[PDB]
């Protein structure tokens, strides 16, 4: 026939059992704000959905992150905003404050908690294999309880990971591509950025789950212990899904269409080929070595993996041995 359907391992009916208006965001209506209730400071930063500006709150002096949105269409935006109100208080959410108009268009605004940004990229020459762990941990902290909470981020990624270095605070921020997950329902593959695609949304397979937040995971994990970033460097979604072959090696490729019946663009049959899989040693140098372990390089294994359904959950991953130190140190 066509594609075989696929379900979650984990948390997968646990929207069907809060009440409509939970996950419902298309009939949510929005409880605006007085955009004269802040003052633009200066600008943070660009971005692909949103123009990103510190605010200050003149009703209490206090500091405060605008996020001016790009126009998309008013049900992208309640999506955004329910997501952030149902995951508000949650470990590691960027919690939405307000929510405004920008005064010389209409675009709305979102208005989140202030967290300082330790320099991305600064903040690469100061990571011991410790503060990766203990990151990895908040970060996993944020997916459990998304998923647990019915939603699939979908566009994890480091520049989505808001760091505090000196208070080792840590939020993960712009929801704009999460969604809800529902049993059977089938999902946009253009989400998520390149580099982080899952395999399933590169061979097509629109009935995804949680666990592609899981191979983002991996793909962050990748390039920060091995020091090579993006870590499947992608010409393009076609490349991409080149670049992780060569890696994980066809033959589990061609399991997965098999075993799931996705029919292979045709376009790939002529630049996948054939290629093992490779052992992890292969990338391991002596700039990088220092973040490499035997538990850690366990634990990328068990996270980037084409069936999405074998992959280690979130809930799983923080049980690994890789975080051991990390979870009695907390105490
Ligand atoms: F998008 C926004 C949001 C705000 F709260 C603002 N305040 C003053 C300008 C402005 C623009």
């Amino acid at each position: 026939s066509g594609p075989v359907p696929s379900r979650a391992r984990v948390y997968t009916d646990v929207n069907t059992h809060r009440p409509r208006e939970y996950w419902d965001y298309e009939s949510h209506v929005v409880e605006w704000g007085n955009q004269d209730d802040y003052q633009l400071v200066r600008k943070l930063g660009r971005g692909k959905y949103s123009e990103v500006f510190e605010a200050i709150n003149i009703t209490n002096n206090e500091k405060v992150v605008v996020k001016i949105l790009k126009p998309v269409k008013k049900k992208k935006i309640k999506r955004e905003i329910k997501i952030l109100e149902n995951l508000r208080g949650g470990p590691n959410i960027i919690t939405l404050a307000d929510i405004v108009k920008d005064p010389v268009s209409r675009t709305p605004a979102l208005v989140f908690e202030h967290v300082n940004n330790t320099d991305f990229k600064q903040l690469y020459q100061t990571l011991t294999d410790y503060d990766i762990r203990f990151y990895m941990y908040e970060i996993l902290k944020a997916l459990d309880y998304c998923h647990s909470m019915g939603i699939m981020h979908r566009d994890v990624k480091p520049h989505n990971v808001m760091i505090d270095h000196e208070h080792r605070k840590l939020r993960l921020i712009d929801w704009g591509l999460a969604e809800f997950y529902h049993p059977g329902q089938e999902y946009n593959v253009r989400v998520a950025s390149r580099y982080f695609k899952g395999p399933e949304l590169l061979v097509d397979y629109q009935m995804y789950d949680y666990s592609l937040d899981m191979w983002s995971l991996g793909c962050m994990l990748a390039s920060m212990i091995f020091r090579k970033e993006p870590f499947f460097h992608g010409h393009d979604n076609y490349d991409q899904l080149v670049r992780i072959a060569k890696v994980l090696g066809t033959e589990d490729l061609y399991d997965y269409i098999d075993k799931y019946n996705i029919e292979l663009d045709p376009r790939f049959n002529d630049i996948l080929g054939r290629h093992s899989r490779k052992r992890w040693e292969r990338f391991v140098h002596s700039e990088n070595q220092h973040l490499v372990s035997p538990e850690a390089l366990d634990f990328l294994d068990k996270l980037l993996r084409y069936d999405h359904q074998s992959r280690l959950t979130a809930r799983e991953a923080m049980e690994h041995p890789y975080f051991y130190t990390v979870v009695k140190d907390q105490a």
